[PDB]
């Protein structure tokens, strides 16, 4: 099942029950965020580039599951996951953060998240149990991961590159060697992991992780 706009630049697909995955084009490269259906409300990993697009996959969501997006778990300080900071918040949408990805996003001009993420940190929306994993500097400096222990769905974000991407991207926020350390403690963190969503590209497996570490080599 994937539904998307009129236009193209915005779609959502089923990954299970209560999990599906968005995607938004812009700068044209996807960018996905995940997108999950509580008993209490919708829960987002990522917004989008912008707060147009972000509002627009809010007002989607929302009107498709009939409920409020509650929180969003911001994975690092770039445009394509923080970039729809200010719609968050003129919306009442919590968005959560490490420390340090909201002492970054307050850098790079972004309204500051809520900075409340420990390395590790396991929240509960209703019933979906979510958890986000700090495995150390990588793509950039804050980026975290997130694990949902019922689907054993990993979302390495931008720390893992998918199946026929040959390109680590932007690396000049990247910690190009201790890259490959943090996908290890992700690698040796999670050891039953099923479907694991990049940041850019089609959702893959463990498979992802293995292939990033190997251009990184
Ligand atoms: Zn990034």
């Amino acid at each position: 099942t994937v539904i998307k706009n009129e236009t193209g630049t915005i779609s959502i697909s089923q990954l299970n029950k209560n999990v599906w995955v968005h995607t938004e084009l812009g700068s044209a490269v996807p960018s996905n965020g995940l997108v999950l259906n509580t008993s209490k409300g919708l829960v987002l990993v990522d917004s989008s580039w912008d707060d147009k697009l972000t509002k627009e996959l809010i007002e989607m969501v929302e009107k498709k599951f009939q409920k409020r997006v509650t929180d969003v778990i911001i994975t690092h300080a770039h445009a394509d996951c923080i970039g729809g900071i200010k719609t968050l918040k003129e919306r009442g949408i919590k968005a959560h953060s490490t420390a340090l990805t909201a002492e970054l996003a307050k850098k790079n001009g972004y309204e500051e998240p809520l900075g409340d993420l420990q390395t590790v940190t396991n929240l509960k929306f209703g019933n979906m149990k979510v958890e986000t994993f700090y495995p150390g500097k990588g793509h950039t400096e804050d980026n975290i991961v997130v694990w949902l222990p019922q689907y054993n769905i990993l979302v390495g974000g931008c720390l893992v590159k998918s199946t026929s991407a040959k390109d680590l991207g932007n690396v000049a926020d990247a910690y190009v060697n201790e890259w490959s350390t943090s996908i290890e403690n992700v690698l040796k963190r999670y050891r039953n992991i099923n479907a694991v969503v990049p940041g850019h590209g089609e959702v893959g497996d463990k498979g992802l992780l293995l292939h990033t570490l190997d251009l990184l080599k």
